[PDB]
């Protein structure tokens, strides 16, 4: 229905606003573009599903997300990829891991304060009807 298409258009507006707020934070600059495959050749040998905030913006616009749950699966992938590629004790790996955990915790905190639980349940029920 047009009412359902209006629901999904409000979800995309909400997701673009959250993603922009993460992408302008100086801590998260390292998550704004893909890891460069010419400059980091063993990256895509280890990480089988690369993800970053520019790719997330593209996915919102391609109508890939019907729920905030499916958006948070990609934010969790950005965080898990950084934890698995950079696992060592040295300061450069520890700084990446701390920033990845802060990106995930920040996204979940914005969603807890600003997403209505009944709006999310509506998106889940339209998705499950298709
Ligand atoms: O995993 C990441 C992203 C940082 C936030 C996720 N890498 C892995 C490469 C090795 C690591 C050396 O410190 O830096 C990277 C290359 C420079 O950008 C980026």
């Amino acid at each position: 229905s047009m009412q359902e298409e209006d629901t999904f258009r409000e979800l995309r507006i909400f997701l673009r606003n959250v993603t922009h707020r993460l992408a302008i934070d100086k801590r998260f600059r390292v998550f704004t573009k893909p890891v460069d495959p010419d400059e980091v050749p063993d990256y895509r040998t280890v990480i089988k599903e690369p993800m970053d905030l520019s790719s997330v913006i593209s996915k919102i616009d391609l109508h890939k997300y019907l729920t905030v749950k499916d958006y948070l699966r990609d934010i969790d992938l950005i965080c898990s990829n950084a934890l698995e590629y950079n696992p060592d004790r040295d300061p450069g790996d520890r700084l990446i891991r701390h920033r990845a955990c802060a990106l995930r915790d920040t996204a979940y905190a914005i969603i807890k304060e600003e997403l209505d639980e009944d709006f999310e349940q509506l998106c889940e029920e339209i998705q499950e009807s298709r």
